């Protein structure tokens, strides 16, 4: 079956990045959308799964999550690969890790483990990998003496701000759990105002390509373990540091297929890991239109360096994913703009593909977590917004610069663009006063071809990942399962911008 839309991101990729192919971006075939038995969608793993549920009494979507995170962990015979933003997993993410591990263990495996976080500068780690793997290796008994455990903290870049942003449950290279749900027991468990999220699970090559991408990370994680004030280290049993773990399960063989669906991986490596991909004859002519709102402090490497494009193949994937769009494009964000500064306020290039898609008559609908959200900077679902206008006003300069007058931007704007603040039921706020909160990094273009990852659309520096995946019938169950009911509640909130209807 024909997929013009990953066609059109690889060349991109392969544009970008070719020596990082197959390690940091792959595209596979042969996946399987990872569902349960007489749950042919359950591959989407919502949480906290209460569409038109106010109450959200019962959190069934994140009981499900942790059931699949638990089951996927019980399941590995030879590696268990996870990556988060600090805290190392804890609450009911660390039970599901310890008794996976438990279940493995019992069934005669002797399982390697890793267990990376990123923590931003300014961030205060209260558990250590030292006393996080003690407390692991106290939970899991008797089982800690087969039980291989690398677990780290890493900064890459404090200047820059990079650290590990991505989140990955890999399990012997084989299954995967992706999306931008953290193992923060605050964010979804231990609290009465959860965050909305999604992930999504799949088995086959395209998890070995995530087992890469983790040994990417890696590699430069063992090495600058000899600076500590880059990464901590702690593992168990004595064990070395194992900066190449997936590669040596994955061995010389190919992956074996598990379904028909074709993926492409991509991720990125922030700063202070590689500086360029320095096989690419990538050569842009960047944006020349600086967003006259704001400067940044920082060297500005959303906008305005090429270097980290070739580093960081995941920004270009979006880009000519939204770009792909022959139709019609449903962007569900946190923010699509950063707080600046530090950051840029927008990636200049997504906001001129939005605004080519816009005059073009493609349908562009974004929604974005409520800007009355406010928490500190690196809470989920968290605004950087204080208006939706914030959005609609660039999306309509970006417009201005594009068609040369205001009428022809304002029929663009006023009759393709969907723009709203999310809702899950008919209720605005949660029982306990606050609003709702939306984490999702999704994008998804004419019913084909959809990313889920860690990667948000508003400027960052992370090391993040995700997958994009072409198929009508799993973007037929994505529009089934989570954009058209995002639609129908959250059109309650929809902005209308200056100057329409
Ligand atoms: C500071 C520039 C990068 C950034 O702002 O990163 C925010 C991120 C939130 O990411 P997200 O939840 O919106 O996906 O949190 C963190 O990485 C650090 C927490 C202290």
């Amino acid at each position: 079956p024909p997929t013009p839309h990953l066609d059109a991101i690889e060349r991109s990729l392969r544009d970008t990045s070719p020596g990082l192919e197959g390690s940091v971006w792959q595209r596979t075939d042969g996946n399987r959308l990872d569902a349960p038995d007489g749950d042919p969608a359950g591959w989407l793993l919502q949480t906290p799964g209460c569409w038109g549920d106010a109450g959200c009494k019962d959190r069934a979507g994140t009981r499900r999550l942790l059931d699949k995170m638990t089951r996927n962990i019980a399941d590995a015979r030879h590696t268990v690969d996870i990556s988060s933003l600090a805290p190392f997993p804890n609450g009911g993410f660390e039970d599901a890790v310890v008794d996976g591990l438990k279940a493995s263990v019992a069934a005669g495996h002797s399982p390697r483990v890793r267990i990376l976080v990123g923590a931003a500068p300014i961030y205060h780690l209260n558990v250590v990998p030292s006393r996080y793997r003690d407390e692991l290796i106290g939970k899991l008994g008797a089982a800690a003496g087969k039980v291989t455990l690398n677990v780290a903290s890493m900064t890459t870049s404090k200047t820059s701000l990079s650290w590990n942003h991505s989140k990955l449950l890999v399990v012997d290279g084989k299954t995967a759990i992706t999306g931008g749900i953290n193992t923060n027991k605050d964010d979804y468990l231990d609290t009465a105002h959860p965050v909305s999220d999604v992930d999504m699970a799949l088995s086959g090559p395209a998890a070995r390509s995530a087992g890469k991408y983790l040994d990417t990370l890696w590699d430069w994680t063992c090495r600058n373990a000899s600076d500590p004030a880059k990464v901590w280290l702690a593992t168990s049993n004595g064990a070395s540091c194992m900066p190449s773990m997936e590669q040596d399960e994955a061995g010389s063989a190919p992956a074996e297929p598990t379904g028909d669906v074709p993926v492409i991986a991509v991720g990125g490596l922030g700063v202070g890991i590689k500086e360029s991909d320095p096989s690419s004859g990538y050569h842009p002519d960047l944006p020349t239109a600086p967003d006259t709102k704001c400067t940044v402090g920082l060297h500005d490497n959303t906008n305005a360096d090429r270097d980290y494009d070739t580093v960081n193949p995941e920004e270009n994937a979006l880009r000519s994913l939204i770009a792909s769009a022959r139709s019609h494009v449903e962007i569900s964000q946190q923010d699509l703009n950063a707080t600046c500064p530090p950051l840029p306020r927008y990636d200049i290039r997504t906001y001129d593909t939005l605004a080519g898609k816009l005059a073009a008559g493609v349908k562009v609908r974004i929604v974005v977590s409520d800007p009355a959200n406010r928490g500190a900077v690196g809470s989920g679902g968290r605004s950087q917004i204080k208006s939706l206008d914030e959005i609609s006003d660039t999306l309509r300069t970006r417009l201005v610069a594009l068609t040369g007058d205001n009428e022809k931007a304002s029929r663009a704007l006023c009759g393709n663009l969907q723009l709203a603040s999310f809702r899950s039921s008919d209720a605005a706020k949660w029982a306990d006063g606050k609003p709702y909160a939306l984490h999702h990094k999704l994008v998804s273009v004419d019913d084909s071809a959809f990313y889920i990852g860690s990667k948000n659309l508003y400027p960052a520096w992370l090391q993040d990942f995700g997958y994009i995946v072409e198929s009508p019938a799993a973007a037929q169950q994505l529009k089934t399962e989570l954009l058209d009911p995002e639609w129908k509640y959250s059109q309650q909130a929809a902005a209308t911008p200056a100057g329409c209807p």
